């Protein structure tokens, strides 16, 4: 996350980091044995870690819990990065605290200028790169489907949305892949993909969530 702001520790319960060794991407936990990512964040191996603030050092309200599962979205094309999201089951289910909480998903889609939280572990620099250790978060605004396409030719799918500012300096960045944008409550968004990090006129670009509801809940009905 660049130019945002030091969370707090647990203020962002659904918040996980995915580990494989090392934190490489963001997730969200959605019930007590599911967790919702970025497609492009897969790989096998995958500890989901629960309940943390500094990534580096034992806290005292983490809960690290192997996946079982990972299900990629059916449609996922890593090329173009349409359909970037993936559910990972948990080995175990989480215990459920003040600390360690799913996050609702929409049962609508937001609209541009609802504002949202974005979070993660990513690089906190547009030039250069620092990772934090401990979660960082940023407040930010859907953009208009017009202005994201806009800044992304080509680019933007109905299943992707910007948030952001234009102007530059603000954004979520590597690392923070995966991650939530939450909004009144509810997961809208994923950290999906940018051009650079924090650029002027090429704002963050977000898997729609609520696209893909009824596959997250039916997937997670027979799993
Ligand atoms: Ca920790």
């Amino acid at each position: 996350i660049v130019g945002g702001y030091t969370c707090g520790a647990n203020t962002v319960p659904y918040q996980v980091s995915l580990n494989s060794g090392y934190h490489f991407c963001g997730g969200s936990l959605i019930n007590s044995q599911w967790v919702v990512s970025a497609a492009h964040c897969y790989k096998s191996g995958i500890q989901v870690r629960l309940g943390e603030d500094n990534i580096n050092v034992v806290e005292g309200n983490e809960q690290f819990i192997s996946a079982s599962k990972s299900i990629v979205h059916p449609s996922y094309n890593s090329n173009t990065l349409n359909n970037d999201i993936m559910l990972i089951k948990l080995k175990s289910a989480a215990s459920l605290n003040s600390r360690v909480a799913s996050i609702s998903l929409p049962t609508s889609c937001a609209s541009a200028g609802t504002q949202c939280l974005i979070s993660g572990w990513g690089n906190t620099k547009s030039s250069g790169t620092s990772y934090p250790d401990v979660l960082k978060c940023l407040k930010a605004p859907i953009l208009s489907d017009s202005s994201c396409k806009s800044a992304y030719p080509g680019q933007i799918t109905s299943n992707m949305f910007c948030a952001g500012y234009l102007e530059g300096g603000k954004d979520s960045c590597q690392g923070d892949s995966g991650g939530p944008v939450v909004c009144s409550g509810k997961l809208q968004g994923i950290v999906s993909w940018g051009s650079g990090c924090a650029q002027k006129n090429k704002p963050g670009v977000y898997t729609k969530v609520c696209n893909y509801v009824s596959w997250i809940k039916q997937t997670i009905a027979s799993n």
